[PDB]
């Protein structure tokens, strides 16, 4: 026997959670000190976190949790030169830290400590930037430059008190204002490159790459993205894709112009409601008993239509589908024989599987089993969500797969075309108006999305509620109330989320609305600020406008010139308050828009999030115009 | 709407097992797939039971072979067949 | 069957001869082709053949039928440059509500013809707000200091708390034109705005995404309402004779 | 980019005019709509152009 033994979400053995992975606790401290910056002082905490007792064995478990993910091991002198590096990293920063701490410390030495161990760490940062092992270092490499970028950081907070001049503290405030733009430069090209590499061979382990950047890279690239300001919240909103089925190639192009749209769906809806096309056949005799996939259609909003079939939903040759008013639901056939008794069966059939009490599937078991038979693959399946048997195999026993992870939901159940090109409509796939689907006439494999748990509110209340006992608030983009026509879904997953939005209409406008409710007890009376993250490639004359709108209660809140840049920009508001906003505790129509023109012919530009965040919570730190 | 209805699309008599002269009198075929003599067997019966869904009705396809031997006393002595007619639409329906 | 469109011949009968059958009207071209379902039930998919988002098809074996739809002349300068284009010798514009730029989701056509155009917009969105927009553009030699009026034509059964907002959007200048109470009648009735002019709302010879908006909250379950068509007059050549009020 | 391809399906030999006892070697079926010997006639060729 091969292996007879369960799996959990494909590995033979359980998976550690989410929250107890060995960069945790880092990301944590993180999030806190991006709320409230302890000035000389975070820089310890980073260091003690990254290397808990001068040692470099945090990071080696780092090292042996990626190895398992990504089914990628590392030889034992690369091993070696990495921990040769750690011990001198770790020796300067002990030099540095261990003088910092003495009270009444001579401010030249501390510089001098300061610029070696900045020193050190850029000279030793492209040891991890091996292409050929990338595809591990890129972990490693995450946290590096996060010591880095927290040190130049407290560097430039702490100015006479570690000796430094005013040009000092502004050579330093340049350099980070290049290296918060190098480092995520680098850490891109890592990504892709592997993403692209692992896609071009199977989808499957594609998704597993980006399951782990995840979780062990795209947090903390977003943390430097949000570390020049203070008081903002640092909240990921990626998603963890369980594939199971065969292996299907996939290129990059494909993947962020068909597949990933496919598999998003209504990037703003509920799943309620998810339907299989079945397929069973024992006809001859020698020829083993088989099973097949065809079709996946997830139904979110009942009343848009816009997702289709993933595959076919064909049942068979006589075109009687939605005849005599009735949905053709299971078409058996038996066949019996005769020699001087064994019925054959061909079943196809269309399974359902609606939405349960609580709105939301918690775990899934979905399995395949794999037989050879003269060079032929045949195939058997196991389906069931959360405590729905959906189909158990009639090709006998498969062992069970738990997909399931703590802290997240199944919110997502696609498909991949399988046997087809997939590089056609990739100009009409747009998030609206136009039908989300793909023929092709089988799948073979079934894709779960689980979302993180601070999404499941917005999924069953289709709004944002305000709180006041929390001082900030991120939306993403994709969680709107509605979007215009000719927007698109572009794949940023550096930006912590699911994805950003793409406008890119030539006529009326382009406008992207989001939903506010007020809890009760909220303080309508106290100053907040907008800050607007948006990527504005070609210029735009009349500029990017964020707008208040409460039942005719219009109001503008901000008009931003929009000028050519390729580089992610933050637009920040003038403070206001809810009651200019005219919005109390039973408005449910607030809605806040940002919109702009009409573009001309192969111009586009993203949106990612926005910050709400109170006026006296947020400061400016590292101004970013001091280039 | 449209009622049931049978069909007799074929009548096979055999009398000397090894001659073989006489043929299907209409015809024996059961299926449009061309298999009839595969596999080495003789097809005796195809069943489709089709199933909708209306916000539960099965329906049966059955084409088949019945097959009479000789009694053991060589002849049968009597027999009971009939057929009954039904309108629908100026259509007429078998039984 | 014999098809020919204009000077293209698509189907020649190869039955045999077939004679002509000549559909044309003098100040009138087509603008739609389509048929009817044959040999099927007509009785579903009411309540979810939208104007937008959802598919608009209807599976059946066969049609049989060709309807083809002339459009009179009046209208061949929207459906050529998607806007409405304003001059200056003209005192009076009609715009039909089907000849929108934009509408929100779950918004159904009722076949109004007693108001002389093909259609009227009902507005049934529970959630968000029930909007729709028209684009206007001006020609040179318009005048921009000339006062003009709106007049909005409506049907209210159910009552709206927020009630009904004509507002002038161009590219962020956009300028509230106005609140009208919305009060329970089922006859059809006619809001008018006060004065402007197109100085006030920031529009010139050269502005390409000058909007008017009429706008409404969110209704309730198995309420709606419907919009018909709007009147732009100048101030001057306006007038209420009879006041309608007064029954 | 699959090739041309051509299939020798059956072959039927014919002695005796009058006597019939050769049959099909292999198979004379033509298509799936059962048609052979209806309208008096006998089907020679089945060309589909797609």
């Amino acid at each position: 026997n091969e292996t007879d033994f369960p799996l959990y979400n494909n590995y033979t053995e359980p998976t550690i959670a989410p929250a107890l992975i060995a960069v945790a606790p880092i990301a944590q401290y993180l999030a806190t000190a991006i709320g409230k910056w302890a000035a000389k002082a975070a820089f310890s905490k980073v260091l003690s976190l990254i290397f808990p007792g001068s040692q470099p064995a945090t990071m080696e478990k780092v090292r042996t949790e990626v190895e398992t993910l990504i089914n990628q091991k590392l030889s034992q002198d690369r091993v070696n030169i990495l921990n040769a590096e750690y011990r001198g990293i770790i020796e300067v920063s002990d030099v540095f830290d261990a003088y910092i701490k003495q009270p009444g410390f001579t401010p030249a030495t501390a510089k001098g400590y300061f610029l070696n161990l900045s020193g050190a760490i850029i000279q030793r940062l492209p040891q991890f930037e091996v292409q050929t092992y990338e595809g591990v270092s890129i972990a490693l490499f995450t946290q590096m430059c996060t010591l880095h970028l927290t040190l130049l950081k407290d560097g430039i907070l702490a100015g006479s008190a570690w000796g430094f001049t005013q040009a000092d503290v502004d050579s330093f405030i340049k350099l980070f204002n290049q290296k918060v733009l190098d480092y995520r430069t680098r850490l891109m090209r890592m990504y892709t490159e592997e993403f692209g590499r692992l896609c071009k061979v199977s989808l499957k382990d594609g998704l597993t790459f980006r399951n782990m950047c995840n979780l062990y890279v795209f947090p903390f690239a977003e943390a430097w993205s949000l570390m020049r300001y203070e008081g903002l919240k640092l909240q990921s909103s990626l998603s963890l894709w369980d594939y199971v089925g065969v292996s299907i190639p996939v290129n990059y192009n494909e993947w962020g112009g068909l597949v990933y749209k496919l598999l998003m769906g209504e990037v703003n809806q509920r799943l309620t409601t998810v339907k299989f096309n079945y397929s069973f056949t024992n006809e001859p005799a020698d020829i083993p008993a088989r099973e097949n996939i065809r079709g996946v259609h997830p139904i979110y909003d009942p009343s848009s239509g816009l997702t289709g079939w993933i595959g076919n939903g064909r049942t068979n040759n006589f075109n009687f589908a939605d005849n005599n008013g009735n949905e053709i639901m299971e078409v058996r056939t038996q066949t019996f024989y005769q020699n001087p008794i064994a019925p054959r069966d061909i079943i196809n059939q269309i399974l359902t599987a609606p939405a349960p009490a609580d709105l939301f599937f918690k775990n899934a078991d979905i399995n395949v089993k794999f037989t050879q038979w003269f060079q032929s693959t045949l195939y058997g399946w196991n389906i069931k969500l959360g405590t729905q048997t959906v189909l158990s195999s009639r090709t006998g026993t498969i062992p069970p797969n738990y997909l399931a992870y703590d802290g997240y939901y199944i919110r997502a159940i696609s498909a991949c075309p399988r046997g087809v090109s997939l590089a056609y409509n990739h100009d009409l796939t747009t998030l609206t108006f136009n039908r989300i689907e793909y023929d092709s006439p089988t799948t073979e494999n079934i894709i779960v999305g689980f979302a993180p748990d601070n999404t499941k509110d917005f999924y069953s209340k289709k709004s944002h509620y305000l709180s006041e006992t929390n001082d900030s608030y991120v939306i993403p983009a994709l969680q709107f109330a509605e979007v215009s026509d000719r927007s698109f879904l572009e794949d940023t997953p550096d930006q912590a989320t699911d994805g950003s939005i793409k406008f890119a209409r030539t006529f009326i406008s382009n406008e992207a609305k989001y939903s506010i409710r007020l809890n009760t007890g909220f303080n309508t009376a106290t100053r907040y600020k907008l800050i607007i993250r948006v990527r504005v490639p070609y210029r735009l004359p009349a500029g990017i406008r964020v707008q208040s709108q409460n039942s005719g209660n219009n109001r503008m809140l901000g008009s931003f010139t929009a000028n050519a840049n390729p580089e992610w920009v933050d637009f920040v508001t003038d403070a206001f308050t809810f009651n200019d906003l005219g919005i109390t505790t039973s408005s449910t129509n607030a809605l806040f828009s940002i919109s702009s023109d009409s573009l001309n012919s192969g111009e586009e530009w993203y949106l990612s999030q926005l910050f709400l965040v109170k006026e006296s919570a947020f400061t400016t730190q590292i101004n970013p115009l001091l280039k």
